[PDB]
């Protein structure tokens, strides 16, 4: 319960972050050639929000696993100097820095 309220705060803060715009919704593979082929386990903030809403996270470590997946997928598919890659580095650094000043 302490673990979960922290996840609510971090997710709320990532959802409203300026650099969150690539990660608010699932990537549409119909619009992104090669995405289905390369990214085996898609993840985004709204899927995390839904899982948290239905109580599908048992511990904060599962939440952090999903967050890290978002940024791992991002760095796998996008160039570091791409518009999406640049936002993903800002969001990843934000998440890591928020996570550790809680744990
Ligand atoms: C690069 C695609 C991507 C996004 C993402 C979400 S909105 C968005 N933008 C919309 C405005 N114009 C620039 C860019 C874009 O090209 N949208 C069309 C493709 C699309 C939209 C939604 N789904 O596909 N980009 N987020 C991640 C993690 C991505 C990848 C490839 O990893
Ligand atoms: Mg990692």
């Amino acid at each position: 319960h302490s673990d979960l309220t922290f996840c609510e705060i971090i997710l709320m803060e990532m959802e409203s972050h300026d650099a969150a715009w690539p990660f608010l919704e699932p990537v549409n593979p119909r619009l992104v050639s090669g995405y289905r082929r390369i990214i085996k386990n898609p993840m985004d903030f709204s899927t995390m929000r839904h899982r948290l809403s239905r109580g599908g996270y048992t511990s904060s470590e599962e939440f952090a696993a999903d967050a890290l997946l978002v940024f791992d997928n991002c760095q796998t598919f996008n160039e570091d100097d791409s518009e999406v890659g640049k936002a993903g580095h800002i969001m990843r650094r934000f998440f890591e820095s928020r996570w550790e000043e809680f744990y």
